[PDB]
């Protein structure tokens, strides 16, 4: 595995591209989202500084709302290409205005999934694959960059988050949606991140949360007393990929039961399917693979989604049943972006047409550029080789 030798693959490279050629391309889609046009390209606002400095943030330019994924999303960005400054603004905004800080509030340790440029939350609850990332970032910012203070401890600050996340007791209490129940973000029994704490749906899960590739990080730094946890979480996950991903077109449902089923949300019935939140599955396993080398089931997963996508050119929907019938849509530059990523796992060469498409894309603009870009940007990291474990 890659963290074991040091050496991540470059599949640009693999597939003939100079270095000169990518450092160029991801240097054009990081000036494009975070310093592009307002109106047309950035998803990068600079919003002002307090006593920690400047303040930042990354949005979906589409709700005009700020994501607690995209923040996360942004950190984990600007930690991977070396962006000190703007990671730090991200994370004061994040934990200046999404952060709940009050112990009798139930989303209480956790941050605010969908909240106004303002600071005034949509949702009080969290979207926990943000949680995630925002964790992994910190321990890479620690190991990049050494630990400053206060906020900027980043070491401190990830291991205080992630003790919580595992250990958060059930809270009732008021918020912007009136009285609510949130429990902890991981089931304490499955070792598997929860769809929500909310305890109206608290026990159900989320095939794209599952994120081995970071357990491993948090079992080898995390407070010693969750490090076993961790541990179990990461093989947990690689067994749920197994069981969640369809046994012909590896495609999973955007939301599961822990059991690996498909789940139907009451509010959206159609998250059985193969949509947005699922893109980014194959991403999850392929970089655990890379990374670790552990997930015995990838490479034949990863190669499975491509055969399916292959079946898809000139057609391409970005909705789909799990059994691979087209339910709407034209391609995205997100699923290319994540179809891109299987090639850290993938055994047969089909691959190369995959990231080669990555590779012809250009930075998206216009009202969907969030979640493209996000995605886009993650997928170019990995698929240049510069998307890397850095253990504090
Ligand atoms: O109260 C809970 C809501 O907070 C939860 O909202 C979801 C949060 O994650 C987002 O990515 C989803 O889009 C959003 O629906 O829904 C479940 C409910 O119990």
């Amino acid at each position: 595995g890659a963290v074991a030798t040091g050496e991540y693959r470059n599949l640009f490279a693999e597939i003939g591209k100079s270095e000169i050629d990518i450092q160029r391309k991801i240097d054009e889609a990081f000036q494009h989202l975070f310093y592009g046009d307002a109106k047309d390209a950035a998803v990068y606002y600079q919003a002002g500084g307090n006593e920690n400095g400047p303040l930042a943030y990354v949005y979906d330019v589409n709700s005009n709302d700020v994501r607690s994924e995209g923040m996360s999303y942004g950190m984990m960005i600007t930690v991977q290409m070396d962006k000190k400054a703007e990671f730090d603004a991200i994370w004061n905004w994040a934990k200046t205005y999404m952060y709940q800080d009050s112990p009798t509030h139930p989303a209480f340790g956790y941050f605010a999934w969908s909240m106004r440029r303002d600071g005034v939350a949509n949702d009080d609850m969290p979207a926990p694959d943000g949680e995630e990332y925002f964790v992994t970032a910190l321990y890479f910012a620690a190991a990049r960059w050494g630990n400053g203070e206060g906020i900027f401890n980043y070491q401190q600050e990830a291991d205080t988050i992630l003790s919580r996340m595992r250990h958060r007791q059930v809270i009732t209490g008021p918020t912007n949606r009136g009285v609510m129940t949130a429990t902890n973000l991981f089931h304490p029994e499955e070792a598997q991140v929860r769809f929500t704490p909310d305890i109206n749906n608290a026990d159900h899960t989320d095939a794209s949360y599952h994120l081995p590739s970071f357990y491993e990080i948090w079992a080898r730094v995390a407070p010693q007393e969750d490090r076993a946890f961790w541990a179990k979480a990461a093989d947990v996950s690689r067994d749920y990929f197994a069981k969640a991903a369809h046994p012909v077109t590896a495609l999973t449902p955007d939301y599961g039961n822990f059991d690996g089923t498909p789940w139907a949300a009451s509010w959206r019935p159609e998250s059985v399917d193969f949509r947005y939140d699922a893109w980014r599955s194959v991403m999850n396993w392929s970089m655990d693979y890379a990374w670790w080398g552990k997930d015995s089931g990838a490479p034949a997963r990863s190669d499975k989604l491509l055969a399916f996508f292959e079946t898809q050119e000139g057609k391409m929907n970005h909705l789909y049943s799990l059994d691979g019938k087209p339910l709407g849509g034209g391609p995205t530059l997100g699923l290319i972006s994540m179809n891109a990523t299987a090639a850290m796992a993938a055994t047969d060469p089909r691959w190369h047409n995959f990231v080669e498409k990555l590779w012809q894309q250009q930075p998206p603009t216009g009202q969907y550029r969030y979640y493209d870009g996000v995605l886009y940007l993650m997928a170019l990291l990995h698929c240049a080789g510069e998307y890397k474990a850095w253990i504090p």
